[PDB]
C-alpha cells in the first residue's frame, strides 16, 4: 500500500486523484498546487467535462477530507520545500507541467519522495518512459523517475506496437486532432508558441505533439520512423490520431483490424461503431481503435496503411497513469 | 455583360451574390430558395461569420432591391419551373446542394438558362470540373454544365499541381480539418452519415471529403494517387489541408516552398506567418500555403513530404467560383 502525493492538482492531477479513490493499494496523502484548499476542493467536486464527484468533501484548515480520508493540502511553488520525507511519500505524481526534466522531477527526491512519475514526456531521452500495456514491464525497481508519456503517445503506441509486431513499419506520419488544453489561451494572449497564443475555442491551432519524441522510446523498433504534429481544435476534451504508414508485409484491411482486436485489453478498446469524439469522454481505455476507418491507399503496387484511434486526452491518459502507479506498488 | 441567377441562396449562394455586386460584367437578376423574400433579404444583410453587408436592402413584393439594382426572388423547389428563359439567364449558379447530378443541373437548361455552374463536385466523373488558376482554361463552349469542384479541392489543387509539375507525385494521403457546414446537425439528429448526425459544435466528426473524387479531375496526372477524408470540428468557418506524399525528385524544404511561392496568384497565397484558422476568415484566396509547416519525414533515404494550406471553406471557394463566372462571361 503506497503513499502518493500529487504535485499539480490540475486537470490531470484531479482526475488521477478521483481515480485513485477506488484503488485499494494506493492512498493519496498529500496534494500541492498554488491556491487555497477550498478552491481545490471545489474544483475536485465539480468538473465541466466529467461530472460531479458524489462524495462528501470537506476542508478544515489545510486538511482535505473525503468522507473518512484525510489529505494534506500544500501550496508550495518550489517542490524541494515539500515535506515528502515527513509524510513517507512512496510516489509523487508530477503533474504541474513545470518539472518534466530529470533535474526538475528529482527535486521531489531531494524532498524525500522515493519515486516520481511525470505526467508527460520527460525532457531527456534517458528517462524511463512507458505506455501501460505496451512496455511498462521494462520498468526497473531502480527507476527513480518514470515518464508516463503523453496522452497522444498512449493513444498511438498500441497501434504502432501491433503494426510493428505483425507487419513491420518502414516509415510514416501521424496527425492528432486534439482538444484544447490549459496550455492554450482563452483569448489571444502572449505565449512563446505563437499559435497556442490564439483564442483556443474558435481556432484550429497547429502545434507540436509529445508523441513525436516519445513514440520511439515506448516502441524501440519504431524509433525514427514516424513524425507528426497536432491540430488543436475547439472541443473541451476528446481527440483522435490518424497514423499513415508503409508496412513491410501487405496485409488486408481485415487482417490489420484483426491484429488490433487481438491486442484488446483494459488499455486498448476495439471499436466497431461509427462514433465521434464525445463518445470517448471519460473513457478508461488509453486508446480506442476505430476499425471502420481502416483503409489502404493502393497506387501501382504501393500501399499506404491508414489507421485511427480515439482517446479522451484527459481520462484515457489518467487511467493509463493510474495503471502505472498500481504496477509500481508491486515493485 | 451576363445575367446570372442563383439557385440556393444559402451560405455559398449569398456570399456569391455579395461578391458579384462588385463585378460589373456580371449582374445577378434572379435568386431562388424555399422561403419568403424578407427572410432572404435579412440573411443577405447580416452574416454571422462575414459581417454586415452595408447597402440599402429592401423588399417590395418579390423584388429584392440593393441600392439601384433590382433582383427577382423565386421560391420554386423544382428548378424546371423557374422562368430562366423569360429572364434571359446566361449562367445559373446551382448552390442548393440538391442538383449536383448531370440530370439535376440540366433542369436549369430545360428551364431556359444557357449554362450552369454547380457549386460542388458533380455526381458524374464526366462533368467538366475546374479549380480557377489550375485548369479553368479547359472550359469549352460544349460545356453547358460546369463543376467548380469543392472547397477542399480548391485548396488542395494548387499544391498538387505544383508538386506534380516540379517533382512528380508517386502516392500520398490528405486530411482536411474542416469547419462544420449546414449539412451537419446542431443537435444529434437523423443523417444517412451517422457521424454527421452528431452535434457539430461539440464533436470531432470523421466524414468524407469531395476532394477525394474531385482532385483526379482537376490535375489529371495525379488521378488515382491520393485518398483521404475530413474531420469536421467546431469552428464556424475556416479549414486546413495536410498533404503527405512521396515524390519522384527529392527537393529540399526550401525548394518545395519556393515552388509554391512561384505559383502564387490571386487564387494562391504564399504565407510566412504562424497563423491559425480565424486569420483566413473571409479570405479571397482559394488556398493559403503555410510555408512554415512544410517538412520532410526522412527514414533511411525514404522521404515523405508534408505540406499544408488553409482556406475559408466559404469565402475562399466563393471567390474561386466568382472567378469561374467572370471567365465564363468572356466566352
Ligand atoms: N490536459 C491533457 O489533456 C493532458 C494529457 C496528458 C498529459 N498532460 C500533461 O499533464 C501536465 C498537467 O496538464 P494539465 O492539463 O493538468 O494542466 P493544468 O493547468 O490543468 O494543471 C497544472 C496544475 O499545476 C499547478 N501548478 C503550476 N505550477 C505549479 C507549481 N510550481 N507548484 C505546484 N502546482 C503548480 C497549476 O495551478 C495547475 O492546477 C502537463 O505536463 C501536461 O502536458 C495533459
Ligand atoms: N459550406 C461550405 O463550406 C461549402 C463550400 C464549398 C461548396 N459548398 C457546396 O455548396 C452547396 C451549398 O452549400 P451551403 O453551405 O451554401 O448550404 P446551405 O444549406 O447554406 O445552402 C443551401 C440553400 O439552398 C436552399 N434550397 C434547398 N433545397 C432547395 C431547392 N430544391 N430549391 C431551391 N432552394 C433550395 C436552402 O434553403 C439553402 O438556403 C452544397 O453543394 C455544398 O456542398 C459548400
Amino acid at each position: 500500500t503506497i503513499k502518493v502525493a500529487i504535485n499539480g492538482f490540475g486537470r490531470i492531477g484531479r482526475l488521477v486523484f478521483r481515480s485513485l479513490l477506488s484503488k485499494a493499494n494506493v492512498e493519496v496523502v498529500a496534494i500541492n498546487d498554488l491556491t487555497q484548499p477550498e478552491v481545490l476542493a471545489h474544483l475536485l467536486k465539480y468538473d465541466s467535462a466529467h461530472g460531479e464527484l458524489k462524495r462528501k468533501i470537506t476542508v478544515k484548515q489545510n486538511i482535505l477530507q473525503i468522507d473518512r480520508k484525510k489529505v494534506y493540502v500544500f501550496s508550495e511553488k518550489d517542490p524541494q520545500n515539500l515535506p515528502w520525507d515527513e509524510h513517507d511519500i512512496d510516489v509523487v505524481i508530477e503533474s504541474t507541467g513545470r518539472f518534466v526534466s530529470e533535474e526538475g522531477a528529482s527535486l521531489h527526491l531531494k524532498a524525500g519522495a522515493k519515486r516520481v512519475i511525470i505526467s508527460a514526456p520527460a525532457k531527456e531521452k534517458t528517462i524511463r518512459t512507458v505506455v501501460y500495456n505496451v512496455n511498462h514491464k521494462t520498468i526497473s525497481s531502480d527507476d527513480k523517475i518514470i515518464s508516463a508519456a503523453s496522452c497522444t503517445t498512449n493513444c498511438l503506441a498500441p497501434l504502432v506496437h501491433v503494426l510493428e509486431k505483425n507487419f513491420g513499419i518502414v516509415y510514416g506520419t501521424m496527425l492528432t486532432v486534439h482538444a484544447y488544453t490549459a496550455d492554450q489561451r482563452l483569448q489571444d494572449a502572449p505565449h512563446n508558441d505563437l499559435r497556442r497564443a490564439r483564442a483556443a475555442a474558435v481556432n484550429i491551432v497547429p502545434t507540436t505533439t509529445g508523441a513525436a519524441k516519445a513514440i520511439g522510446l515506448v516502441v524501440p523498433e519504431a524509433n525514427g520512423k514516424l513524425n507528426g504534429m497536432s491540430l488543436r481544435v475547439p472541443v473541451l476534451t476528446g481527440s483522435i490520431v490518424e497514423l499513415s504508414v508503409v508496412l513491410e508485409k501487405s496485409p488486408s484491411v481485415e487482417q490489420v483490424n484483426q491484429a488490433m482486436k487481438r491486442f484488446a485489453s483494459a488499455s486498448f478498446k476495439y471499436c466497431e461503431d461509427p462514433i465521434v469524439s464525445s463518445d470517448v469522454v471519460s473513457s478508461e481505455y488509453g486508446s480506442i481503435f476505430d476499425s471502420k476507418l481502416t483503409n489502404i491507399v493502393e497506387v501501382d503496387g504501393m500501399k499506404l496503411y491508414k489507421v485511427y484511434a480515439w482517446y479522451d486526452n484527459e481520462s484515457s491518459y489518467v487511467h493509463q497513469l493510474v495503471r502505472v502507479v498500481s504496477y509500481c506498488a508491486k515493485l
